[PDB]
């Protein structure tokens, strides 16, 4: 009942896995700066993403035993935003522009699904019943977890190369979201298992449409690849 | 009935006008330049709000009549937010920064409320028939006209000084908002949501005003610089 969802996302995760921009992510005989062409479009998500889990995952004001433990995982997940804006500067990406050019990337048409994920659930998740919200999250975490598992080679490479301590695309990131169960001691309802199904779906939907995103952009920008600088 | 609700909007319209924000906005004693301090915090508000009306208002595929004037009426503030990108270059606030500071400026936890109304709206209306979403936008639309008919104010004493065409802070853009701000029957549960909805956008609107009153306090010498 609940191990058919488990296991839906293990499925989901594998199909995720195998998208084209990670094969392309992966390919070491590709310098990892050009592979690292697609990191400031994570500027439409990674500060959404922060919001999500202040103000949408996380509420202060529930007893239930579920949204406490939700609000520990949110705390950690709403820190990883200011690792981005690190790798953003040693990448190089953190270009001097005008503030109008700066909007106009991020509200990008080519960017709408990266700028709209974390809408998108949070209208999925905010009339969602705690453990359901754990399935959200479970389910948008298993899909960081292959994204940043990719983007921490091209990454490490250029650590290791330039000598700089990189936070996002970087194996310490992909460590605290391995350490990202009580969803194995739980039980649902017919409607509760039809429902979570939906979430799972979605999620990894939107996650593919994401990614496809980012596949676009390498290919529509393929000079601007990283300039990190060496010690 | 529906009646009720389109008083209920007057009403808090009425509140919302005699805001401090405003009275400062209105202050012809006062320099145009200083009371458009608060410009670039629309930043964090006028894209998320053209996505509103592109993506969470709209709904092409309908042949309800209420859905078919919330088509029409979002194509039209779908395309403002170009305006608001014309005006910000004008008064000299489209600056050069860092990436970084510009993401830092929109996520500031001092434009929380004026990043998120967009947000909340969405999630408030996404469930809604459309002649429920209709009450959203009046009362959305509404709110909107009060702050451009109060920034309009120095935005063309801006104008007419420097002789240039402003689209945002602006009577032409109050003339299309004007025209934007029906008699149906609703069951007494529509009622009741429905006063729901003008409580919370006014709310909501209300919280994004106290952040731009903040913002000019904390920022009050980072006037305009418009040239003739
Ligand atoms: N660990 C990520 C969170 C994350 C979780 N899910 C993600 C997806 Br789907 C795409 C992207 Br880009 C990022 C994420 C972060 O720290 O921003
Ligand atoms: N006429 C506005 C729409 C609008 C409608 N409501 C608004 C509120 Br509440 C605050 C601010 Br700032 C803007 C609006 C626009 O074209 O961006
Ligand atoms: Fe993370
Ligand atoms: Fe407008
Ligand atoms: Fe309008
Ligand atoms: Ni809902």
């Amino acid at each position: 009942g609940m191990k058919a969802i488990l296991q839906l996302i293990l499925e989901k995760r594998q199909e995720f896995e195998k998208l084209p921009c990670f094969e392309f992510v992966r390919d070491e005989t590709i310098s990892p700066e050009e592979r690292l062409i697609l990191y400031p479009c994570i500027a439409a998500f990674a500060l959404n993403f922060r919001d999500l889990n202040r103000y949408d995952y996380r509420d202060d004001n529930s007893s239930d035993y579920y949204q406490k433990i939700i609000n520990i995982h949110t705390q950690e997940d709403a820190k990883h935003w200011e690792w981005f804006l690190n790798d953003l500067e040693l990448l190089g990406f953190d270009k001097t522009m005008r503030f109008s050019e700066a909007l106009r990337f991020v509200w990008s048409d080519d960017l709408l699904h990266t700028r709209r994920l974390c809408h998108n659930i949070a209208v999925l998740s905010h009339d969602l019943e705690p453990v359901m919200k754990m399935v959200v999250i479970e389910a948008m975490e298993t899909a960081g977890l292959v994204i940043f598992h990719a983007l921490a080679k091209p990454g490490e490479s250029i650590a290791k190369a330039t000598r700089r301590k990189y936070l996002y695309v970087a194996d310490s990131h992909v460590e605290v979201e391995t350490g990202h169960t009580i969803l194995e001691q739980t039980q649902l309802s017919s409607e509760q298992e039809e429902k979570a199904k939906e979430i799972v779906n979605k999620v990894f939907q939107w996650s593919t449409n994401l990614i496809g995103e980012f596949e676009r952009y390498v290919k529509a920008h393929r000079s601007e690849k990283a300039q990190p600088t060496a010690a």
